[PDB]
């Protein structure tokens, strides 16, 4: 229903004044919340993070004289080493071979181990060698003089196997200047901005401490910060990285938005032949002569300058700092988790019978038994073979949870159970009887007041005060129902029923097991003496669930 | 203060011994940390990943003989067919046409629909359709013989329209081979590797199951394995891709960094002419001749590479883990919490009333009720209108928590609480007097001690005996007072407030309920009659609250 | 053991009957399932997000006719003024300078500030100035005439410093279209589209709001898009973005997977001559004449078109979703962390000493009195210091958690504890005794009964109906033990014990301080007066631990 509703049910609780577990929970909750802090802070899980979308644009500037032998001097500008970048890329020219005036003919091949003839059977029409730039034509011919070697289809003359020239003939690239432009925009933010700012001085050259944001590098400062030669790399070519990362903070009071400049080298340094070291292609130039089509090759080497753009920009999201909150929230439970594990473990009787002579340390640990019993309260299951069981010779209460098959419950023993703190071969004390019940219910009542021989409950005055007293027990019968007239056989009857729970109490306590207990034969053939029922049987216990 | 700052709050638990919750709780618990663990290894929730950075080197091999009738048979080398690759793409041409001797001039358009004319008025000075490469003079002219087609200042020749030439003048691309070099980068996690390592073969050619690591790719076995002829795709060109994907585990103990390859076409097999299918361009090859300035026109067919890299860097992240380890353990309640509906639930009498008779396996779910009388007490909100009746010819209590507007307390009826286990026209009993209350306050003492005609309560023994006892209430005030010495009305007070409180918890138990009940008329001025006031009016009852 | 593993733990609860905190409990779980409901609904938080994977295809078509002095009228097509798109960006040349009939010579420097020279001493051989593409010979020359310049070697003739033409030569190119076609992937969802779909329209124009999905965009309209004149940055040139943006959702009953195109300038619109204003470039036109290797230098000036393509695809993710819910579900116990709170503040019994007088309207929170009553129970460290005393002239009972340093527990003082609702010099009531105790021990039982002179609670009649009343003492005794039967002073060593414990729960209470309790002299030696022991002397108080 509604005011059903309308509730609200909140948790008991015991408050205890220590000064351990108060600090122990304050050391716990302060050190969670530091944590928690930091961890905010440091990776700033309030933000929402977007990778950056670049766009980068280059301005390469030098020119350099180059020595050929032919002994020639000639100058490169920009129109002849480099070309605009594409892809986040630029290259620089720093070697060259040429062969000038090749046709498509037939040739020998240059000599080489390969190559090398001493007959026509040597060579195979069609050949394609992988390391030919040409197609044989089955017969071998002669380079000069003495050599022979094999006929191809190619374009003529044929290459010559030469190293690279030593030293690089653009070597002066080392002195050449490159100019970066780098937009960058994070689209989900709406913001962009740029490398180059208003007032950014435009006549220095980067340095890592004096110059960390101008975006004018000069190529060799680049190797020697990346700890490579530049005449060395110039010779065959290599690849290196120029990278800007931005880390980017997009809140408008801790706003912040630079790039950072670094430099790795990003081509193998290998010496292999067989893996291709370097970074060159061939490059045809086509003319024609005489109206014959004609090509000059290059084999071109340079460094291949790669613009790395990474990182990511954060602006505060509420989302996001929820979630983490929420994440977290949970953590400052482990005080209570840690404290109560505590509690339980020390109100154990192992904590005591032995830990503690050995470490006589955690002996001020035993409040726990105390706290533990303001905590807790432990309940059974009332199946209906619940039973309790209370010996007058003993000192404590027997639970026979289990179905007696057939055998007297005296004889049936069940755990032990502690009290609440403020004639039949089966008798101990001569005064029980054998029940009535049927023969397969009858040893539910084989159980008497004792389980050692000696004397019976039964001539206890406390028996007669409590159990018996027709005053007492129709004080309790009048206390529910204050105008109560009833007969003489439904009196004896409630009466009875009132003795029967008054011995319940007396001996077990707590109504949890007076529910559940079991009168002794002498005791309850004593009560229905006293309390008679005119006509009939009698039931005996019925478990109320 | 201080001493209240060093305390721990614990919440009191009752323990229940049960096999089904017990089973219940810890089948709950084994499945949540299961799937948690198996979440957690699965995705590497541990891990803090980083997005990679690439770089790609590619290296083309391979030379092809052409037929191009003019027939005439011709090599062409990697300066031929390739440009070094750019922005993470290479293309090789497979097919072209090619257009030489072309001059900026006027000529006639080549025939077609559009272009041609039978005359002047056909054309128009200065049209630029977006299917012609030229600009209309207004005139149209001879091509050849009978064909009149309209005349175009333009690049001359015209070129011709012809479909590419089948089948393809470089199909032998499909033996061309391609080493592929990717270095990658994880720069928050200070990682970088490659994809060759030293040992590798470097004769291999890639294969899914037998070299699965070689660089080398044959490109007809790129296009086998996506399902495409390599001679169809050469004719009109194409878009290949090559994937290049980094699962990469950075943590020293599971570190593996290795590169999977797979290959998807990129170009959609489109066949609407419209839609431009295929990949070609137009390339100009200039050239001078007579000092005039000519063009060799080329269109250029092939297959561009597309090299796509893609994948994460995990490292292990202490943070990560702390987050995802708070948003699961509040899972580890909900066995509480179901097991606590199940126990609010079966305690419900509906339960019992219709549900158990029908479905006669959940009878012994009964137990609930004792669980939930052992774990829930419910109070009400203290309110001035609380009001607590008790009738002795009923056996329930009336909680009359509405203002009596004018109206009898007798006549009111409330909501009917259970009891605690362990003359005027209202008066159906004949012994209750009209109250001394101003007529506003007068009802709330409009009360007698049964609800219909019978006998009265302060005829009941246990009234004189508890409520009038002399001697009890004497010596319940000496108990919270041992040596009480006081004037007679003084005495007469305290015994008369002691008798509404002795009544009180007889008839209504709980002292929550006996602090808002309200006593009857006859028993109020029978209680006034024993121990009267000397002079004055009698207040009555007062809300606590 | 194993019972002890099949067992379940509920917490005791109190429910509460109130409107106000029922109403804030829901109010409180609304607001907080529908903000979760409603983050994870607008971020998509039970999706896994895979960032895109693309490749593009560009397509530009027109003709230009182009007007340059020497007037000549001229047709540029696509071989003239664009080439394949590489890395995601083509070009289109707006405008050009040329200068032909290059050779590697030594020829004047074209005039300026710098190089124009009076003699010899102005110029130095080998010099390489950051804006001259020669170096210096050291001698200076005649340009024309009168003027004077620095000798270089350097391709020759010099280029001459010139600003671009006004009007750009190309133009038209305005008019130009570019169709794109985009294929993504998402390789861990296994999904691929593209931005032309069968049926789409192949004759239309993007528009933001007629045509927002077809792929042919004109260039003039993507600038005035953006807000810029194609006419101006057709000049000196520039960079202008198309983004393409994929929101894509890959649930296949809310299946999304469109793009949303988006233009925006990438070029900063500096006007600095330092700065690089544009974006131009020089190109190399090699070609032989009379068999002199000779170069046509062009300055390129044009715009760069870079396609930006990002975005993230979605699809349900269990995984996620787990850990989202998970990271809410600790926010459902705020209301009962913050109604708690309250409970615990207006039961402070400042909030009636001072708010309530002023504030008025809070009066009515005063249940939360009875309602922490309730719910809280403290308790105490019972260390062996604690100790507990009660004046009959008081009505506290004091809690002496200190140790009494030679102190008579009469002067020392503790903290005021309430009590449980249902001769020597120290001595104010002449009946009390000094200890026999050891004299390091004599002090904690100079203990008399009252702080100020008077009577004495020995001589009050409950004394001696409980504590000294041998019957109710012997009742007590056989309660526990009902057939009890022991010798003369055991049955006295008994009794007063029971008296001791029957004293102290009469003044104290609750067991617990009970337990901890000290009884005065006066009382103590009454009681031992009555209950002598044979031989020997008292030990007196234990603490239980
Ligand atoms: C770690 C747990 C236990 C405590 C939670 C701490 C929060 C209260 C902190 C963490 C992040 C903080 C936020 C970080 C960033 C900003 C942006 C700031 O705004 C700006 O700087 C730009 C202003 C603009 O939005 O235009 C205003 C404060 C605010 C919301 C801060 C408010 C305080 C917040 C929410
Ligand atoms: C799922 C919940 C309920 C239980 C939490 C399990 C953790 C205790 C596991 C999960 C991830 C594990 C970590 C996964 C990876 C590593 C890296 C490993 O270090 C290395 O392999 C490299 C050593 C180096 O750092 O140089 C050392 C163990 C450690 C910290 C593991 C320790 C055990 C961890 C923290
Ligand atoms: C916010 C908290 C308190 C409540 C949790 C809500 C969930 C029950 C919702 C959120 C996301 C929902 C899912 C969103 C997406 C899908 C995909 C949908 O499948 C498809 O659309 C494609 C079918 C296919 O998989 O092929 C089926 C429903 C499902 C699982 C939804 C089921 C209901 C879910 C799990
Ligand atoms: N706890 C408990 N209750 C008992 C016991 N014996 C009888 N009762 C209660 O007394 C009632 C049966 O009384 P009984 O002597 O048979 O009189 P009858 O009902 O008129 O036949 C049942 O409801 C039982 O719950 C017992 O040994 N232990
Ligand atoms: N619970 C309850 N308390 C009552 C009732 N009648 C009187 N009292 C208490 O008794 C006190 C008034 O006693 P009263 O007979 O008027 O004597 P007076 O105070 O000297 O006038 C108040 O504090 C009430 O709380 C009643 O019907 N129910
Ligand atoms: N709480 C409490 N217990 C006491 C006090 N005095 C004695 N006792 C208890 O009584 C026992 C000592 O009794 P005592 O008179 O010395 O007789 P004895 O043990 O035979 O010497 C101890 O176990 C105490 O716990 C007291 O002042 N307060
Ligand atoms: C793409 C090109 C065009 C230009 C610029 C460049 C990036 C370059 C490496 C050099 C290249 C060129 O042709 N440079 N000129 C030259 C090269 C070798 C010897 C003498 C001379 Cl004049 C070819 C090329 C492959
Ligand atoms: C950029 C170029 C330069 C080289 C290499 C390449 C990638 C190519 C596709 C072919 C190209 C070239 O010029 N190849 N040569 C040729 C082409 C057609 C007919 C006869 C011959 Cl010899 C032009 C070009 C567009
Ligand atoms: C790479 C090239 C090749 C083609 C296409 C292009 C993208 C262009 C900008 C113009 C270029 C070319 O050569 N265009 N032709 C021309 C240029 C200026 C004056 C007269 C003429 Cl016919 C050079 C180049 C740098
Ligand atoms: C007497 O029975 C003493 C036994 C104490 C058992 C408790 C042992 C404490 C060690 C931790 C056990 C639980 C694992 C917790 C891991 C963090
Ligand atoms: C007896 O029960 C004493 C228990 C003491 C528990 C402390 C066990 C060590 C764990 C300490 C962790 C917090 C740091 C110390 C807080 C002051
Ligand atoms: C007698 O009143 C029996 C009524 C039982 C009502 C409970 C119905 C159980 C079905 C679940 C209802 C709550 C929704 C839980 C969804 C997971
Ligand atoms: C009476 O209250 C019996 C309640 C039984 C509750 C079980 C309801 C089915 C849900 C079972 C989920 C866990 C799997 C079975 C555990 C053994
Ligand atoms: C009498 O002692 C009244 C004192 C009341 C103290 C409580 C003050 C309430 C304001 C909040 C204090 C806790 C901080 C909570 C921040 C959300
Ligand atoms: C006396 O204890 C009255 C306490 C009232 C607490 C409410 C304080 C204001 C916070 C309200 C937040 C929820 C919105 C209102 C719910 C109806
Ligand atoms: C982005 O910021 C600019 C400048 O304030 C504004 O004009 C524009 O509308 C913003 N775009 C969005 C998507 O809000
Ligand atoms: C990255 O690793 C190398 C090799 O150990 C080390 O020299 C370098 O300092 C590292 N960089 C960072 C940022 O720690
Ligand atoms: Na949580
Ligand atoms: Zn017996
Ligand atoms: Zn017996
Ligand atoms: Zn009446
Ligand atoms: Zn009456
Ligand atoms: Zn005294
Ligand atoms: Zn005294």
């Amino acid at each position: 229903s509604c005011s059903d509703v309308f509730q609200y049910e909140t948790n008991k609780v015991t408050r205890i004044q220590s000064m351990n577990y108060g600090t122990i929970k304050w050391f716990f909750h302060v050190i969670i919340f530091s944590y928690v802090c930091f961890a905010l802070v440091s990776d700033k899980l309030y933000q929402r993070k977007e990778p950056v979308i670049s766009s980068v644009h280059t301005k390469v500037k030098g020119i350099a004289e180059v020595k050929e032998e032919i002994l020639v001097h000639s100058v490169f500008d920009t129109a002849d080493y480099t070309f605009p970048l594409q892809g986040n890329s630029f290259f620089v020219m720093t070697n060259f071979l040429k062969t000038e005036g090749q046709e498509q003919r037939l040739c020998p091949e240059y000599p080489t181990r390969r190559t090398l003839c001493s007959s026509d059977r040597g060579c195979k029409k069609g050949w394609m060698d992988p390391q030919s730039k040409g197609i044989q034509t089955g017969r071998c011919v002669v380079y000069e003089g003495n050599q022979k070697t094999c006929e191809v289809s190619a374009w003529c003359p044929i290459e010559a196997v030469e190293e690279a020239p030593r030293p690089a003939l653009l070597n002066s690239a080392e002195n050449f200047t490159v100019l970066i432009k780098n937009n960058i925009d994070f689209p989900g933010h709406n913001y962009t901005t740029r490398n180059i700012l208003p007032g950014l001085n435009i006549t220095c050259t980067f340095h890592k401490t004096q110059n960390p944001q101008c975006p004018i590098f000069r190529l060799g400062d680049i190797f020697r910060e990346t700890g490579d030669n530049f005449s060395d790399v110039a010779i065959q070519g290599g690849i290196m990285g120029i990278e800007i990362y931005w880390d980017c903070n997009l809140d408008r009071w801790f706003h912040h938005c630079r790039p950072k400049y670094s430099f790795r080298r990003l081509d193998d340094k290998t010496t292999n032949v067989s893996l291709y070291p370097g970074y060159n292609f061939r490059y045809a130039k086509y003319y024609k002569e005489n109206n014959v089509e004609k090509r000059t090759l290059i084999k071109v080497f340079g460094i291949r300058f790669d613009i790395l753009v990474f990182g990511t920009g954060g602006k505060f999201d509420i989302i996001q700092l929820v979630v983490y909150i929420g994440s977290t929230l949970s953590y400052f439970g482990l005080a209570a988790v840690f404290i109560d594990f505590l509690i339980d473990t020390y109100s154990s009787n192992c904590c005591r019978s032995h830990i503690y002579p050995w470490c006589k340390c955690c002996q001020p640990c035993v409040v726990n038994e105390y706290y533990y019993r303001k905590k807790c309260e432990s309940i059974v299951e009332p199946k209906p073979t619940l039973k309790y069981v209370s010996f007058v010779d003993e000192s404590h209460i027997r639970m026979v949870n289990q179905q007696l098959l057939g055998r007297s419950l005296q004889d049936v023993k069940g755990q032990e159970v502690p009290r609440p703190a403020m004639s039949p071969v089966w008798c101990q004390c001569g005064s029980c009887l054998p029940s009535q019940l049927p023969e397969s219910h009858r040893c539910l009542e084989e159980l008497c007041c004792r389980k050692k021989p000696g004397a019976c409950i039964t001539t206890s005055e406390l028996f007669r005060k409590l159990v018996l007293s027709r005053h007492v027990l129709q004080f309790l019968l009048l206390y529910q129902e204050p105008l109560l007239a009833l007969d003489v056989d439904s009196t004896n009857s409630r009466l009875r029923h009132c003795a029967y729970r008054c011995y319940a109490t007396w001996r077990f306590g707590s109504q949890d097991m007076a529910d559940f207990a079991i009168l002794p034969s002498c005791c309850r053939w004593r009560i229905r003496k006293e309390f008679p029922k005119s006509e009939g049987q009698y039931s005996g216990f019925k478990s109320p669930y």
